[PDB]
């Protein structure tokens, strides 16, 4: 099976790329595996594969850390991500996001049911497993539980059967046969859970699949539209129907090659303690106490020599930056274009801790609109901040065509030099806010509302007659014939 | 003479450091010298010394570019700057700024008059020079003149004789015996020129000295207080009285070892075209047209084999970032402390194009103040934005003690995650603004007023009971004994 369609094949691909380190000596799931992975993420090192995890019971489990994190070189920086998608390892961010958006103008390709797969190689019933006995990691020293679920896919279906959602949401072990985790608006797991709670008759049939097809985990992390079944979007994106097996204890379908599958229910009534958890913005608030949703596990199925992927999330750079930020930005790009806004590109700068998105504007199109900053900012903010794709994003930065939004230094430059604080900005207080950002949930204002801004880093003539400056830089302040001479004589003269 | 007291000795020091490239083949002052220097600044390369400048007349002149720019290594990043000040080349930014502030609590050491010096080796009178015939650089392709003055020191004295100011302000060649340049509030050259215009009797006696003692050019770039003679501050800072010679045609005093000295007058009446000029924020607006102050040159004196320093300013990183930003930040630190604000450190992040200053707060002291964000922001902004040291700075970012303000990634992290847009900020519209920032002078609002903000990236408990988080990073989310094990086994395991 190809790497984008089978996690096991993805792990080989990383080895083959010289992008893996296999660690075959004993590693402790209490902090050590996550500390090594954290270090990898902070230094853009090779992904760690922990083949010898202290406490591995019943063949459960090895760990792969940093599955979607960065490589050190600029040339293949996003190569781990490209390997999720059958793209060359030198793919740009633009190319990766275009690939993730491509299925939005394609018919879905529904999945294919197969009678078995590797995820059925082993099983443990209700009398045989105990989640507290597995080598579930403690990821951060102050976490309130062992977060088994950082890179698996929750599978839930609407009561009417018409929408099956795949998404990533964190969850931790509660007891031998339950998890807890947050199920919060506007996320699709929450929208579906609300449908089941309004029906009132039963708990939500649920599965959590770990080590799924890489292309599937990418869609799981992207805010594709309400009502759209991820499996058919991934099928369209990859050009092939995904192979799924039925769960044993319910009628959901999981990827055939899933490394580990939990089957059970997500309660419509019960809650239990969750968190705190070290999170994407780089923080943990030890001691925070809160009741989350409760999941019951009835069955585990798994591959021989099963591998659990793990995100050791926090400060730059990990999956919560490379996937959450970038994939939101992609969806925001499309959303703006669909609302007739002249946006060509969008990216969530890592330097903003993926709380900003920079929107590159086609300024020829802007000029033909014959509008002003105050009107354009309001239009863009109304579109994005009232949509689920904007949920995680608190600052939008509008930039003209000279700025590469995929380059954080250029976004910073434009923001700092082209957007007058206050006057060039519109604040949005009556929109949903993201409580996870410390200034929101642990800040001075409402945790769930407001705190958003559109910052216009378009210059005045960009709305009227066109750009009226040149950069004071090597590229723009010197003619081509001189630049080339300089470059051709650089090492001759003594420079590096 | 030591490198910090003699420019010629500074150039040797750079060679000796392996921080110079001597270029002995012909280089064109029309763009080529500045293009090479621009490239150096954008890549943190060695300083270029152009020993063979096309059009060098009467021994005038060689050029040193990038005199105060960065080195490539992290270990001696600020070494060029350290060489201005007798500091080790590994000095930190903190150490450099402390050195620049040290004289603020010392008696001045007045200069010593000597009868001659190297700056008298050669002379050209009013019938012998022509500024349009010298190899003055064109620094950026769209500049409105050849900016002879980018790293010399203007010398002007109050009418009463009691204050002699040394400062850097750009100036360009107007004609064979005049320069033009901006003389604008609140700068000390402008405050002095206003005193002479109010007296109304004569033009301002003036000198411009190029290739001055490095410690002197540093003070020339720092906003030390009104009325304080830079020469006595530099004397105190260095521990020695600076040696000065009298000008021939007026009674001002110039450093004895100056490479090139212009003597003349700054008019109280006449103006002439100036600019446009590629500037510190990374822009030029070609065609901008404006009348600047006019300077008459009556005499040139110079060293044998005179060297003109040149700043090829623009996008990161050059003297306009390393000196203007950092030295303003230093003065702002002191100003805050003198106003009983608990600020321990200040720095202008390069990533903000030195338009922000990050202020590190002693949060134990803050807690004892028993105040709130809204009150503290207003207090800090009132102190800084109503003072000349705040002129160039449009955003202040308050951060707690865990943030290293000299590290732009950490400042960005704190700003993005701890300051709620709008609610955690106070806008200041009734303060002097810096028109040079594009969003000011080429923006949507008043060019000279407003556009400033204090952004509070202190978390709520930092005002009350203390920090209530830990970072989700390698340093803070793992115990010391584990961290050390990881580090000790890193290369063993296969990582880099
Ligand atoms: C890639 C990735 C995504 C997410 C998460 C993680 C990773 C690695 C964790 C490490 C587990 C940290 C966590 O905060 N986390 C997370 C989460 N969304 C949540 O509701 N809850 C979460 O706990 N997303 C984001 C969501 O996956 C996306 O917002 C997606 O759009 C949701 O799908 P849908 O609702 O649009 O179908
Ligand atoms: C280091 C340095 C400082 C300055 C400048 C440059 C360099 C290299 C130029 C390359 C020439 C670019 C230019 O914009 N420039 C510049 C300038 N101040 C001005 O009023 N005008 C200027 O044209 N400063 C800043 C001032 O030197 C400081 O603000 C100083 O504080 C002034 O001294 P004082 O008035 O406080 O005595
Ligand atoms: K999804
Ligand atoms: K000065
Ligand atoms: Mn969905
Ligand atoms: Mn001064």
């Amino acid at each position: 099976q190809p790497a984008h369609l089978c996690f096991r094949s993805f792990v080989e691909a990383l080895k083959v790329d010289n992008d893996l380190v296999e660690i075959n000596t004993p590693i402790d799931p209490n902090l050590e595996a996550a500390a090594i992975t954290r270090r990898v993420c902070e230094t853009n090192d090779k992904a760690p594969l922990f083949n010898n995890l202290i406490g591995m019971k019943n063949g459960l489990f090895r760990i792969l850390g940093a599955p979607g994190s960065l490589r050190k070189s600029s040339a293949d920086r996003y190569g781990r991500l490209a390997r999720h998608l059958a793209l060359p390892p030198t793919a740009s961010m633009r190319e990766i996001l275009d690939k993730m958006l491509s299925a939005s103008d394609m018919p879905p390709i529904p999945p294919t049911i197969v009678p078995t797969g590797p995820c059925k190689e082993n099983s443990l019933d209700d009398s045989e497993f105990d989640l507290t006995e597995l080598p579930v990691p403690l990821i951060h020293k102050s976490d309130g539980g062992k977060y088994i679920q950082t890179y698996g896919m929750h599978i839930v279906q609407s009561p009417d059967g018409t929408w099956t959602n795949w998404s990533i949401a964190a969850a931790m072990v509660h007891d031998k046969n339950h998890l807890t985790g947050l199920v919060i608006p506007p996320q699709h797991i929450w929208q579906i859970h609300q449908m089941w709670k309004k029906e009132g008759r039963s708990d939500v049939p649920w599965a959590l699949a770990f080590g799924v097809p890489p292309a599937a985990i990418m869609a799981s992390s992207m805010p594709i539209p309400d009502g759209v079944t991820e499996a058919g979007y991934v099928g369209a994106m990859t050009g092939s129907s995904l192979e799924l097996v039925k769960c044993d204890t319910n009628d959901l379908y999981v990827p055939a090659t899933s490394e580990i599958v939990l089957e059970g229910t997500l309660s419509i009534s019960e809650t239990g303690p969750e968190g705190p958890f070290g999170e994407m913005h780089g923080y943990i608030f030890p001691g925070d106490t809160h009741l989350g949703a409760k999941y019951k596990v009835n069955r585990i199925t798994y591959r021989n020599n099963a591998i659990m992927p793990m995100s050791s999330c926090g400060r730059l750079t990990d999956e919560t930056h490379t996937m959450i930020g970038s994939l939101a930005a992609a969806e925001i790009r499309k959303l703006c274009q669909q609302n007739d806004l002249p946006i060509t590109d969008a990216f969530a700068p890592f330097e903003s801790q993926v709380t900003w998105v920079a929107l590159r504007v086609d300024t020829e199109k802007l000029r033909a609109m014959k509008t002003t900053s105050e009107g354009f900012r309001k239009r863009v903010g109304d579109v994005v901040f009232n949509h689920k794709a904007g949920y995680t994003i608190h600052r939008l930065v509008l930039v003209g065509d000279d700025i590469d939004v995929y380059e954080g230094k250029d976004v910073l430059w434009a923001f700092s030099t082209r957007c007058r604080p206050g006057m060039d900005e519109t604040l949005f207080e009556d929109v949903r806010g993201f409580p996870l950002i410390p200034y929101m949930g642990h800040g001075n204002g409402p945790a769930h509302r407001g705190g958003k801004v559109v910052s216009d880093a378009l210059m005045p003539t960009e709305y009227t007659t066109g750009r009226n400056w040149e950069a004071a830089d090597f590229n723009q302040s010197y003619p081509e014939d001189l630049k080339q001479k300089v470059l051709d004589n650089w090492t001759k003269m003594g420079f590096s």
